[PDB]
């Protein structure tokens, strides 16, 4: 129930725990206003600091002029702020605007096609992006919606995704979430707590080159179709060599617990875990941060189903693209599709109650 | 934590309303009335188990490696996080196994309203499956275990994920609030009302069919909100569609939200006066929706609203009277039916060796 704080030098929901709903949304900016875009992104703040501490945007819910839309749409209130964080990133497209373009990031960089790629274009990119995160799906969606309201002129939405529950792990005192294939996902990422970890595989540091992003991150999202109806007649031993760990503990092949340390020369040549280890990428190391998905029926008789994987990174560059193209033989391949993609930008925390998002790019 | 699966009625009518729903809807694949009998056999054997938080057949794993496993995985390490299955038969199903004559005359086919926009692909359906849990991932486990079970005898048609409150962070005795801001559920049948129940919702055998005795009837509505046309309307506007207030959702010229309305006090075709039981004679409903929020249509719009579920004792005498009463609702200006299906939801499962549609199969 409780609040994240929203100020810091880094922004929240990232290293933050993982919260058990997500709502992310891509924007495209429809304004050529410099002003008129910085003055939504101070609005935006505002809002974003009501929001995250379960308190109603602008006037609020109710109780003003008879006459006049209210300034907070209403469904949240009562509610608690349930760990909202909200994450604002800047996607390669935005700098196109605004005089922006020798400011863009050298490690925002454009992702190569890998094989098995198929995009969507309707719901990939975006100008920007908001990732709200909460326990409670109705105050990430309120987020999201008084958001949008707020920029309606300026900005509009591109696409959006809800994530029903988590995938991902920043905490390993607690139990790893499984995704839909059964297995835990989570095990071994970078925690919270791992401040030198972070450091060194997630915020940008000064002297990786662009200023402006100095606490800030780097952001992968891929929507992933995952091919359940395949999987579910796999055997039980075909799943577990897939990935190279059992299904029921989610240890290591030969292994007896969790968090026992890979062996990864006991894997198959192609298993998911020991090709997307540190120690097959050149010590690649990545921060992921995703969620699973179903958008109803596929029209063929079957649930859809998927995993809308978020990684964080301090350089696009050295995190999630050697691991990917790493991934060119996994045998996981047999069983997903990349259908979405998109990168983005995440700058600096808000550092106090007179700072404002993308007030160092700005 | 759990929620009994054995009695006179089935669970997820009249027992405590659960923070998430996943509810499916399958035709079915086969001809063959022995062929089914097994697979409703089998289901029920599988919703004994999930209903208690364990695993479907032999389990997730330990199984033989050269087989699939029985369960798919995903609800491992989860909480029961008191899940209900109901089933229900549409109409449909009755033209099958040789039915016909055993269509309850209560189950009746709806007459089109005005304004309906029906999707027919995600309408009607042979059966459904209504998944209610606290975590929406024990519900989706559930619904993709059964369509598991069933592949080669039954298709899902169609499916939605929905929320309602979340119990960790809202007090049971808050009314939750509608993606329209409004609290929703006020004025309902509540579990405890045993009468109001026997008189509203339950079938009886003198009603007519004696093999729905102790089951009921379900209208499902998929009811889009226009979220951004409803944000730019004034707080008296949206106040005056309801006959209540937003705030404290009190009837207008009334204190408290559980203060009798006075119906002469609304705009005569205010939201709660044209649906209210004295404007209909009488009739009453069990309403059980969720709200949902699926992503953003192709216009950058908000794909959200109410997946609206009444249970009644006949759909001639609960949903058709009220709904028909709407035809000038104010509310129809925010709101669009683009999906419906109505089924007959059997009794209760009486003991261990019972089985979902007994009565109606013999
Ligand atoms: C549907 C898609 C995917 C599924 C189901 C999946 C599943 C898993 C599982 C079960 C693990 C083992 C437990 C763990 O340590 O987290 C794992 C590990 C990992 N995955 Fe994936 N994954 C998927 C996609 C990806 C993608 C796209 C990437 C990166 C490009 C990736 C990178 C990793 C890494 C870095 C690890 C940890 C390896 C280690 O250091 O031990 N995964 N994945
Ligand atoms: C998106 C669609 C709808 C929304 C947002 C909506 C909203 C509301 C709200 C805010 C109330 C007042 C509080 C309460 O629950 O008592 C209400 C009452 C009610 N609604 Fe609706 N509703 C919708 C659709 C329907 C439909 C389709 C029906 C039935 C056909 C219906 C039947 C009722 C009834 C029977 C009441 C209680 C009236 C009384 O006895 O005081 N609603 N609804």
């Amino acid at each position: 129930g409780s609040a994240v704080p929203f100020h810091g030098a880094h922004q929240a929901g990232i290293a933050t725990p993982v919260q058990d709903r997500l709502h992310f949304a891509a924007f495209d900016v429809t304004t050529e206003d410099r002003a008129a875009f910085v003055a939504l992104l101070k609005e935006w703040t505002a809002a974003a600091r009501r929001l995250t501490a379960g308190h109603a945007v602008g006037e609020g819910a109710y109780g003003g002029l008879p006459e006049a839309p209210p300034d907070d749409t209403g469904e949240a209130l009562g509610l608690k702020p349930s760990r909202l964080t909200l994450t604002i990133g800047f996607g390669p497209s935005l700098f196109t605007r605004f005089g922006l373009a020798d400011l863009r990031p050298e490690a925002l960089a454009d992702l190569p096609k890998f094989p098995g790629d198929n995009l969507d274009r309707a719901r990939s990119g975006g100008d920007l992006c908001v990732q709200a995160c909460a326990d409670d799906p109705q105050v990430a969606v309120h987020a999201i919606r008084n958001l949008a309201r707020i920029g309606f002129g300026k900005v509009v939405v591109r696409w959006s995704q809800l994530g029903f529950g988590k995938t991902s792990s920043t905490t390993p005192d607690k139990q790893t979430p499984r995704n839909l294939l059964g297995f835990k996902d989570g095990t071994r990422n970078i925690a919270g707590t791992e401040k030198d970890r972070l450091d060194r595989f997630v915020w940008a540091a000064e002297k990786d080159g662009t200023p402006w992003m100095t606490g800030g991150s780097y952001l992968v999202a891929r929507r992933i179709r995952m091919h359940i109806e395949t999987w579910d007649r796999a055997s039980l031993q075909e799943q577990e060599d897939v990935f190279g760990r059992d299904k029921g503990e989610g240890a290591p092949v030969g292994k007896a617990k969790e968090r026992d340390e890979p062996f990864l020369k006991a894997m198959k040549p192609d298993a998911h875990v020991r090709l997307a280890h540190p120690d097959s990428n050149g010590g690649a190391t990545l921060l992921r941060r995703g969620y699973s998905f179903t958008d109803g029926t596929d029209g063929l008789g079957r649930l859809d189903a998927g995993l809308f994987f978020l990684a964080y990174q301090r350089d696009i560059r050295t995190g999630f693209v050697p691991v990917q193209r790493n991934l060119a033989t996994d045998a996981l391949n047999e069983f997903i599709q990349h259908v979405g993609s998109a990168v983005f930008a995440v700058p600096p925390g808000v550092r106090d109650a007179d700072d404002w998002w993308g007030s160092t790019l700005f």
